[PDB]
């Protein structure tokens, strides 16, 4: 019959076989396998989203922003395996590249030297600059989303809320202040302190903006910036939640080398531009490339970008949307 791992049905035969667990997020679970066919070795992830409308919109959108992108550091889809007819598709198995591991997985276990950073950091850079330039937000950016090979060479994935310019998520240490406070508007600095916030992990193995929830995650965001400026205060769209900071106690800016007092300062002033309450005072993709920080790297002309940008899923109920992952998916069954 189909395959199984950890008690789970893999139906992905008989093209791929000798399947391995390797983790699970939120909605997938992700095993490696081999391709009889290609003869290389690949990853499959599971999601099963029919259910939910909320699943359904994360699997179209993966799949759709997926499979027009083409970047080095950005994940590719291979394959894609659900039933021949939309009444049997419960599950539907999304075949990847395969990568070694992740950065959370690697921070778990080794302190990074500079030169592993400012690799890592670059490369989530031209990958994002790729991203940008599709005008296309990943607005998901975290270190188990940060896919690492033997080589080093860094992929991002989990497209699930991309969107071209929320839900429930296992971790929003990486979130935006705006994303909090203004709940609309949301721009490509969004991603940046998403990246912001990863590369103050990378200096410390630690996060730098947990908490338990919205409000305890301000805290701490304003317990290291500081009460946020007359100017910040002005680029927060909802009234009540201006009100609301308005509200807090005051808090002084604590340097940033207070905190990372052995990181090197153009880490820590890259950093400073990343990490901006403001989301139009922050700093832009390419203006991080070009930035002293990274002077190792940067090479604009192998810097590639997409050749045209994109160009809405919250009102298509769940079986219109199955509908759609189903037409998204026939390019990969016999007879399209
Ligand atoms: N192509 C891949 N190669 C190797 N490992 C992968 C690959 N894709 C995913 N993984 C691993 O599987 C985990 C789950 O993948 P992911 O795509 O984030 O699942 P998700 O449930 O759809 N979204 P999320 O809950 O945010 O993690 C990742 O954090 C990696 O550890
Ligand atoms: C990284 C070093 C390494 O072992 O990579 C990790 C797996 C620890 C991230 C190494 O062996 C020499 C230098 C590299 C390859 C590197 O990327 O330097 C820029």
């Amino acid at each position: 019959g189909p395959e199984m791992v950890r008690g789970q049905v893999f139906d992905v035969g008989p093209r791929y076989t000798n399947l391995s667990y390797i983790g699970e997020g939120a909605y997938g679970m992700v095993c490696s396998a081999y391709d009889n066919v290609n003869k290389v070795r690949v990853a499959i992830k599971k999601i099963s989203p029919f259910e939910h409308q909320t699943y359904c919109q994360r699997t179209l959108r993966e799949i759709k922003i997926l499979l027009r992108f083409r970047h080095e550091n950005i994940i590719g889809i291979n394959d894609i395996i659900r039933a021949p007819t939309i009444e049997q598709m419960k599950d539907v198995y999304i075949v990847q590249d395969l990568m070694e591991t992740d950065l959370y997985k690697l921070l778990k276990t080794q302190h990074l030297s500079n030169d592993h950073i400012c690799y890592f950091l670059y490369q989530i850079l031209r990958g994002l600059k790729y991203i940008h330039s599709a005008n296309v937000l990943h607005r998901d950016l975290k270190p188990s989303n940060l896919l690492l090979n033997t080589t080093c060479d860094l992929k991002i994935c989990d497209f699930g809320l991309a969107r071209v310019a929320t839900e429930y998520v296992a971790t929003r240490w990486y979130r935006a202040p705006e994303i909090m406070l203004n709940s609309k508007g949301y721009t490509k600095s969004i991603d940046i302190w998403s990246v912001g916030c990863i590369l103050a992990e990378m200096l410390s193995n630690r996060p730098i903006f947990p908490g338990k929830h919205y409000l305890d995650q301000l805290n701490h965001i304003l317990g290291i910036l500081g009460s946020p400026s007359q100017e910040d205060l002005n680029c927060i769209i909802n009234l009540k939640a201006r009100n609301y900071l308005l509200s807090l106690p005051h808090k002084n800016k604590v340097p940033w080398n207070r905190l990372f007092p052995n990181a090197d300062s153009k880490a820590l002033d890259l950093l400073d531009k990343m990490l901006t309450f403001n989301p139009h005072k922050r700093i832009e993709v390419e203006q991080a490339l070009a930035h002293p920080y990274l002077e190792q790297y940067y090479d604009p002309s192998d810097e590639p970008i997409a050749e045209a940008p994109f160009k809405e899923l919250d009102d298509l109920p769940k079986e219109k949307l199955k509908e759609l992952i189903f037409e998204e998916t026939a390019r990969f069954q016999p007879g399209y």
